[PDB]
RNA sequence: GAUCUUCGGAUCACUUUGGUCAAAUUGAAACGAUACAGAGAAGAUUAGCAUGGCCCCUGCACAAGGAUGACACUGCGACAUUGAGAGAAAAC
């Protein structure tokens, strides 16, 4: 049953894949771009556990005061990856509209 | 110096310099000519009025003229891709 309801998945998306309005294109655009997306490295859970053993006061999910949000600086793995994957979806464009 | 005053002094008047810049090749403009093309509307000849502004010229002009003054008048991708097949690859 279990490779059905996976078919199951697959039709009742593919009835749903198959231009209106830009209000839905733009959910439709960024949810296909997420579909792209790989997360989930060894960054985030070790920035989840390290820091929080000596949470004297504020959580690091706490956004209601922070203020060290403003000086995220991420490293070069991510920004490549972001110039590649926006890249990859210049070359789709200009692979579709001709 | 003039006036008094009494030979102590008092009156009267009191600070210039119009500077596109020191006697003209090198800090007031704008070009002649020769050589090239060489006069708007989808055949041909040709009326014009406009639109745009780091383009102006003549004019006292918010008239009007200068070739309808001249130049300009186009053109592209917030396209989502799936619709499918095939050989591969890694995968139903
Ligand atoms: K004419
Ligand atoms: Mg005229
Ligand atoms: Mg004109």
């Amino acid at each position: 049953i279990e490779e059905s309801e996976k078919w199951d998945q697959r039709l009742r998306k593919k009835k749903q894949t198959i231009f209106s309005d830009y209000h839905s294109q733009a959910s439709k655009d960024y949810n296909r771009g997420i579909r792209d997306l790989k997360p989930d490295y060894e960054k985030y859970d070790k920035d989840k556990k390290e820091e929080k053993s000596k949470s004297r006061s504020v959580a690091l999910y706490d956004e209601a005061e922070r203020l060290d949000w403003v000086s995220n600086k991420p490293d070069k793995e991510h920004v490549e990856r972001l110039v590649e994957s926006i890249k990859k979806q210049d070359q789709r464009r200009l692979k579709n509209t001709k």
